[PDB]
């Protein structure tokens, strides 16, 4: 079960050395006792064998093993953080002259990366509606070679159809490379490389990480992709510190007792926030009525605790500090995963500003909420509170 | 003078709250109080306020801070590795079409960068002999954008004619970006931006941490340079964990001691080596008669412990067996840095391949050493049992 | 709610500085700006000023604000380890001439604390049975000091009628200091001082921590027993490192869901095993049945995931290997409260061995399980394997 | 050479698996694969195997191995901070009805542990003058169970006679367990259990670490004792966590280029104020004609960084604050041994307070200076500084 896996993923004698949990090996330099070790070493050196701190040490390993378990695939690369893990990803698969399809909804910065830093590389890319389905076919150029995912959406929360994205575009470009940020499920609610995914990449600094107090990026890749992954991330010298590699296997520890939390309370605030008459939306996966929810109930296992909803106005900037400045239990911050509920707002302009070549179609104020481990009638209240204060 | 600045750069009450050293805040999340915190956090989301980990907590601050009066510059950028800095500097000042012009002598992860991510990128590379001067000028090109330094070069150790270097860049580019990969004199035996270059990369991974067991790069930018660096190794993600950033600021604390005996005890080793039967040829900048120690002696205020010699003679497999695999104080490992002495062997072959456009001058194999802290008079008893084994 | 709680508790601007989680602040100097602020901070060193790091910093204070609130004490001292917590917390109140008054089924080194250390220094020790209630009385001396309670009790996990012990500890001896080892509640199942015990001391080791990689004690004591308590613990030099009370705040932010999927989890086995015919005996708080179930029920407000079982027979050492050795899941360790599940045996003569002055009332080897996170029906179905090896 | 055994020390395959420093091993629970492992754990419980977080993981073993190679010991037992490790190995010696003869000069705490602690269990604690030598005989009472010496003394730095002490004492009571608190000397610049010594103390906290950012003791003794203070300690729970073993470990690594550096530095700074016209004492062992220098010059192999001087006035409460509130590089704290320079201030009564069964002999205001890395002609500047604020 996964419970189980996640208890024991990554967790073998040659890095634990005793302990329940890997050692944590900090180094740089890596001894070698013999002319032969290092040869051997160095034959090995992406293969799990201690060369250099650079390619990982036992802890990394541990960790890599795990995420390779627990997704499903052949090799799991480490990067600083999240955004690293996405630019670091793409760039390892394009070069001049490419183009990337990417959806609309992608989170802002994987966009600014592609706009500002591909742009001037000679890669191109291209946008595409979240719900577009087998309809991407007709998107894919010549030169198409990467079509990136995220589902849900960052912000919004809408789900893509994978499976008919996925068909379309192996029936015109069976070699694009197709990948996924896939940190809302955590790498787990979504087992994004048995949908036919080249590459699954997580913000490990959410909910693998659990606490809000680590930063760290992956990206799980099938057999196909994984050697230039990982060549091409380690020529970018792209790595983990040990001692957050450690933490992050150790998040996966809890990740199942606490994702069940976040989806429960979640889906209660999202239950109850439809029903009222303050709120104009929910965009909650999990919530019927929310863009792509068919396609989160068939191929997902569960939801975590990221949504959104619109309020049924628009806020002034006054009613903005009201409602913001004056919560008890919710956090203003980026970022999410952690135990700690928080909230932020955006006006409908500003998410028409991150929907490129697109229209919003909402006019109230949209509230992200991050549902944490607190009691879920004391988050109602807080939130009721909130509604009160802008009435 | 140098070691006051050493023990108290980056040390302020916003930083330590109380302790002799900064606080360690480990955040993804950072958590504003108001609306109008926020909007003031995400003006100064560059400028050392409280935004969100990617930009980096107290601890990054305060290491920042420590680098930037240490080296004389307008900010610092930090990475996950030294490869990470390097890699992610030269793309943070190239678009397609550019070309960078390194030397030959440039740490080979750096040369691999160029030749295997850049030309794929649409920007070309080309070399320079390190003791080329003042004829550099003739090198540079309609679109040379960066000049890459590495004084002592990597292995080999030929320092470069800095002064000449930049006055014939300038003469010709005068707005080019000069780099230098700054990690043998660990920013602070070099005054790199004093002279004229714009951005100094280390490897804090060597001496800053100086225990072999973290990993982490800086970059240090001048004030026209600065905004670019920043925001374009942003927008790939790099950072280095606030914990790593405490090791290196705690590194500095030590750097000035570590440093002298390192200095004192590599030339006492690399005189008597030159007074060997068995060596043709020792490559330390300090030592008199190596490549470009007149300009060693002119412009740094000191050594390192990191050099190189040439054996009388190429050793066959089995001698290199029988000399590397049986020394008691020096361990066989990558990097340098540490309190440890090291040793690797490269035949002259191997040199070659990572010399581009040009050809060694030497036949015997060369070996690399790390002087660390041991007693010296024991060094040197390791490396005379370590000739009599090959004699 | 305690959930809500959990999360909050000793998060404060002071200690956070704008992160979710307090800083880590190692010190052992702190720094005093003037004299002025060193007189302040000496006549405040035991109340929450940053004076000397024996004391606390930063990272210390929000930790015991935390454990105050949560086990509503006037303060917490903090130990390297539960076992240093119990010994020094009976230490800190005991004088030659003194008896301390100790429940038969205590951990074992908290009896050798008393019987090793303690009467040498002219201080005896005299037992009771867990289930003693009100005739407690009977066993009060006139010099009794200190009535050691540890509910449920290790390895046999007897609950104590609290209420009934503290009323005619209090009739008798209204002076005396009453603890308990509240480690199995987590402090929080189970709110001692609410009870009339004056301390309640935990191995934070166990759930407080939740990962099994860190050792940690606590003592929460009331207003009466407070200053006591601090100043002879400090006089023994007892701290924790500031990394560890970090560590242990964390675990803090978790504990609720962690609890409760253990008692999910344990009671289903619990249940599973009192109808299993190899079992002669289940020892579950919150089984009905199990000895003083009915203050479990009563006084608690939730179980953990610790209890034991008694085999129809006494294994031999063949038949505890053939039992033991094969396991997939259940690993064999000391200590307990992680997200992994573990498995112990004691045969009945050593626990004889620890349960002074009393006899033991079984003949079969006794197992005690950690019941962790993985899935219950692969925990079942490990449970049920390991039978068919003894059968 | 000390400086080759300071950087080897316990490092070994078995702790560092291919790393320069020990992994870092962080556990309570520690996993038997096999009944027949439990078994050979068990009997080697105390001897390095691993068994329980509470005796230690590979961290510790590799720290305590590095310590009784330094100290020339049997065993070394760990603890939460130096105050724990003296109050502890006094503890584990004596028993109701002995009696314990220690230097007046002792650290404040640890004569705090004596008359508040020990006093009310039955032990006896009698004083000595530090340069008493032969006729600490006289002293001797048939109950004399634990003779405890501090070279230098604490603040006034009075360097005992040790070889006349231990003789007086074998040849009288040749039973007694002499101790050492060693903390000045790291215990590499005193070896104390060649001298006779039974067991050398020290806060690791100091010189070991060096960086004033952990906390630990230490306690090596000779193989008549180690049984009894591994196990009397081990009743008491006393330990330190993984992580600060691991730091620990790697302060060794630069203790010998440290120590120089304080030594060269303090020294200068001693021997400048004691030709000073406002200066009316200086106590530094190293400098001729302080108390006991010339058993310093004897018996130890260098000197550290700590010392104090006397002024020419006693300060009023206006000039304490001119004084101590106005440097530049000294910072008053609490503790020393770090990279950092400290002041600290001490009016006669408070040293007459803490001199028990003798007098002060001195009236102007008592100054210890910790000198560390700065430059010297820096530190003496701002001392210079100090001496214009009160002229
Ligand atoms: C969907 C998603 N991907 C990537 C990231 C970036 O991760 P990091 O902040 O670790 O760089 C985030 C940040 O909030 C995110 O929400
Ligand atoms: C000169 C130089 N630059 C960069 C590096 C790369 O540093 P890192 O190993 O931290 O990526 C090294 C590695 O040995 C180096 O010697
Ligand atoms: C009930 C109880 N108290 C105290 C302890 C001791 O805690 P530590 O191992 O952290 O010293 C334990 C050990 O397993 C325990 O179970
Ligand atoms: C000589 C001496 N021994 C012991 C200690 C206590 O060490 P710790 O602060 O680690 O408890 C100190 C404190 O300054 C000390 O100077
Ligand atoms: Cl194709
Ligand atoms: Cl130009
Ligand atoms: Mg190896
Ligand atoms: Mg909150
Ligand atoms: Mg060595
Ligand atoms: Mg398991
Ligand atoms: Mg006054
Ligand atoms: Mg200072």
């Amino acid at each position: 079960h996964l419970d189980t896996a996640l208890v024991n993923a990554g967790r073998r004698k040659k890095y634990t050395q005793g302990s329940v949990n890997s050692v944590i090996q900090r180094a740089s330099s890596l001894v070698f006792d013999t002319v032969e070790a290092k040869k051997h070493a160095t034959r090995n050196r992406a293969k799990g064998e201690l060369f250099y701190g650079r390619r990982g040490t036992l802890t990394h390993f541990s960790l890599q093993e795990a995420m390779c378990e627990l997704e499903g695939g052949a090799g799991c690369a480490l990067f600083p953080c999240g955004a690293a893990a996405v630019a670091n990803t793409i760039l390892a698969f394009v070069e001049q002259g490419d183009h990337v399809l990417m959806t609309n909804t992608a989170y802002e910065p994987s966009q600014d990366f592609c706009t500002k830093i591909l742009a001037k590389l000679g890669v191109t890319t291209g946008w595409f509606d979240p719900l577009i389905g087998a309809d991407i076919a007709n998107l894919i150029q010549p030169n198409t070679k990467v079509v990136f995912l995220e589902s849900p959406g960052s912000i919004t929360m809408e789900v893509h159809d994978v499976p008919a994205i996925v068909a379309a575009v192996r029936r015109v470009a069976p070699e694009a490379i197709i990948m996924i940020d896939n940190t809302w499920a955590a790498g787990v609610l979504f087992k994004a490389l048995d949908f036919g995914i080249d590459i699954s990449i997580q913000a490990a600094t959410k909910y693998l990480i659990g606490h809000s107090d680590g930063m760290i990026g992956t990206a799980v890749a099938n057999a196909r992709c994984w050697e230039q992954l990982c060549e091409n991330a380690y020529l970018m010298g792209q790595m983990i510190d040990a001692d957050t590699a450690y933490m992050t296997s150790r998040g996966l520890r809890t990740l199942g007792v606490r994702l069940r939390q976040h989806h429960e309370s979640s889906l209660r605030v999202a239950e109850w926030l439809a029903q009222h008459p303050q709120v104009a939306r929910v965009n909650h996966p999990a919530l019927p009525g929310s863009k792509g929810h068919e396609f989160w109930k068939r191929d997902f296992s569960g939801s975590s605790g990221l949504f959104s909803f619109v309020l049924n106005k628009r806020l002034t900037d006054a009613e903005l500090a009201a409602y913001l400045d004056n919560f008890s239990l919710f956090s203003m911050a980026y970022s999410w995963g952690g135990f700690e509920s928080l909230i932020l707002a955006n006006q409908p302009e500003h998410i028409a500003a991150i929907r490129p070549e697109a229209e919003v179609d909402f006019s109230g104020t949209l509230i992200r909420l991050h549902i944490g481990l607190e009691n879920v009638d004391d988050l109602l209240a807080d939130l009721a509170a909130g509604f009160a204060r802008i009435v």
